[PDB]
């Protein structure tokens, strides 16, 4: 029985290959071989949203504080609150992030494959990011 | 993307088998093939924990309300509060619940292997729940 | 300073002349003279409600977890979700819980008027626990 | 009953002459006369913390996220964590924010004096901002 | 005197158009002229529902199993339960469809007016189904 | 007097190894010890239905919407409706569900035996769903 | 043969370099030279407890009443019930207290080396307390 | 058979309303109907004391600690020690609670009528307590 206690892992700043705005991506979990999962807190500021990705065996979001959007490539932006769940499928070209006036948090969970646990694509412009 | 909406999925009772004491299970997810993993919110009322049991692929668990005891066989009682990040290896034999004198609620999360996500094993005794 | 830590203030069980169902209540803070506010997390499982009843100064409802229900004497009912803010007025007649089949908490912040938070009155009907 | 939907209330920034660092202040409610309570979430960055100040009738804070830090005049720079409830009296002295390393957030539950919730103070030194 | 036997009449899958969610149609019977009215029993899954539409001559429906939930534009989203007739007026634009935990069968009743008994408009978001 | 109110008790979704295409499960009732019988409404989707299987101590079916198929070892495909009851004998290897091309809903009303009620089997093919 | 009857030694309150929370001390005994033994009866409230300390010639406590914690140094916290009995070593570092949310009283016998029975060391932190 | 095992109880207040200065309540039994008897331990510090009042069906006090006071309205102050036990009448008006200088523990036992198991009068001045 391993326990990380709260505070124990640092913040972190989402790199700006990764996301468009201000991110912080707080740790919670690398499962150790042969488990494939791994999960993080991700806050984002008001206007901040990750780039278009996908993930290789598909992301689970548990949103836990604030408002957020989230879209698929293809689907409309939809709003996102605390206690949602949002499933993006295998290979599915997705982004999320916070509203325009409200941070939002969301808990990531991925299996990793391979170690991998996302492809990182285009950033998500200005034109896209409204709703 | 699917987004299972808050108060969209109902709440349960946990199993007399699985459980001594109140227990209620809110489920989260369950990711369709290929991906495995699955969760959901557990909350105990105090005194109430899990049975002694193991898990095929390890599990993660999130304290996100509450004050609760954890152990693994072996081991010694551990308090866990919210916001700490508890691992349990594949195979670990161990159980959590509530403190008891208060509740405590996690989100637990687990692969599955051919389905299945927890092996149930014997009661946790007023004997061993206790520091 | 005073710190109230996490675990140290133990779980109660709602008085049936207060809530129809299984209701518990987490004690979080009584201000001392000359402050008034008080605070306490509650949570309901499914089906379970607080009577009817008013506060002198008025309610404020933070819902944290869940999806829940609630209505003012003559309004409709409402389904609130983490998150939301809700305010009742001083002698609003009301009552909250939980929604049929999913459990609600909500910490409840109330400033008291000679030491009394609340008037409990009537319990809400079948009847009256429907949309 | 007013509900204010998750979502419906903006976010805004830490004023510099209340905070060193970065701060997000979510608003949650301001309770109308003859009430006195307020109510804010506040989100610091790794570093960030207010100002030395006081508050007229005292101030509660709940942690909900991460991992802070907070100090009283003459007394010890404590660690608080998400469940801790922290109570400072009126007109004592004091700041709260974020750990170094770790990011904060807190519901900060005041009274008003005259419409009053603050008396805003210097700031809080690097010299000072250690444990 | 015709008589169509149960299970006579195929069951349909309720179009993408007219629904949210899974929803089955049962057709029963649509008075030849001069006679103008129609009927059919249409069950919702969980979660599922109507568009936003009209009828041009009302609607009335018999809940005939589950529990569901109902909505006027403009009015508050009303539970119906077996036994219950719901009266739509001629024009008035409304949804109908299951709760979100629990499914609803009911009959629909309605006159056609020109040929044609239902005018379909924009789908009922996750926001108003709930609120 | 228990009362179990309509939409109270929230729909399930038929496991994969019991049920062979769509099927929901609405559950009525589980009497306590002493008594044995439990009931359920069980709705098939066409095509749907059980696996073959067996109950300890019989079963009784009671059709109330649609029109099935229902077939015991070595006997005949026989079609139900509404208002006709079937009786399984304790250990009778048999399949129920609904018609091709109609839904079927039945309340199926069982005794456990060492707290079973059923036992599971292999599904019933397509080669055998046929009149 | 000297008898002290019941309540004719008064008692005493804990003093702060000695103990976190409120401490109440009941003298019992302290044996004339050449005899070295002393005891007397503490009682803890919740959340109280010593400073970490050690005593030159070891120290048994026998618990008396409810329920109460401790510790040595470098090992895991131990719950002691009435009627446990504690041995700790000479020289050993250790506290011992009530339990979070129950007081303890217990007897505590130790035997002094050159007139002294403790030697006080630094407060028991709150993180010190609960892991 | 229901063990509450130590522990499992948590230690209250005494509220001002009942008790002059600092007393504990620790609960020990409430027995369900048709039983009405219900017990508690309860712990006086030196110089505190219940408030005078009557009990509808008498008390039983079992004294398990310390030395304190007693008194019925019109009676002479007596001193009460462990193993003494004292009965008051239905409708009786007394106080008691510790001596001056040590606490007192006992276990107080009495049966309630409606639903009532004490009546509280006025506060027992520090005139009166005094021998
Ligand atoms: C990679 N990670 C988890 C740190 C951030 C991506 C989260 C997301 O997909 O929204
Ligand atoms: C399997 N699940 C999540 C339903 C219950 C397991 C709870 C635990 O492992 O602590
Ligand atoms: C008074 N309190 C907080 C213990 C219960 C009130 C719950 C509510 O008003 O919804
Ligand atoms: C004034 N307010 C509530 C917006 C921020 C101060 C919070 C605090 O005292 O830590
Ligand atoms: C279009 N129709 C009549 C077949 C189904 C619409 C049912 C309803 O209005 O709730
Ligand atoms: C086992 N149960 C009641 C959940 C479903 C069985 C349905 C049937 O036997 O036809
Ligand atoms: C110092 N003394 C003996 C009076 C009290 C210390 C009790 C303890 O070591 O737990
Ligand atoms: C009412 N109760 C049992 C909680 C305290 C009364 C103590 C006493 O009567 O002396
Ligand atoms: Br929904
Ligand atoms: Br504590
Ligand atoms: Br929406
Ligand atoms: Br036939
Ligand atoms: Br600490
Ligand atoms: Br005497
Ligand atoms: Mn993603
Ligand atoms: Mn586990
Ligand atoms: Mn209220
Ligand atoms: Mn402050
Ligand atoms: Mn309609
Ligand atoms: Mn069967
Ligand atoms: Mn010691
Ligand atoms: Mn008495």
């Amino acid at each position: 029985m391993e326990i990380k206690r709260v505070g124990s892992q640092a913040s972190g700043k989402g790199p700006a290959d990764w996301f468009t705005g201000t991110v912080r991506i707080d740790p919670l979990f690398q499962a150790p071989d042969p488990a494939l999962v791994a999960g993080a807190s991700v806050t984002f500021e008001p206007g901040a949203r990750t780039a278009w990705h996908t993930h290789p065996l598909g992301q689970t979001l548990i949103v836990t504080a604030g408002c957020g959007w989230a879209q698929r490539e293809g689907g409309a932006v939809e709003e996102i609150h605390p206690g949602d769940v949002v499933w993006f499928s295998p290979g599915e070209k997705h982004w999320a992030g916070a509203a325009p006036t409200t941070a939002m948090t969301h808990l990531a969970i991925q299996e990793r494959l391979d170690g991998k646990a996302v492809d990182w694509m285009e950033h998500v412009t200005d034109e896209q990011y409204r709703r």
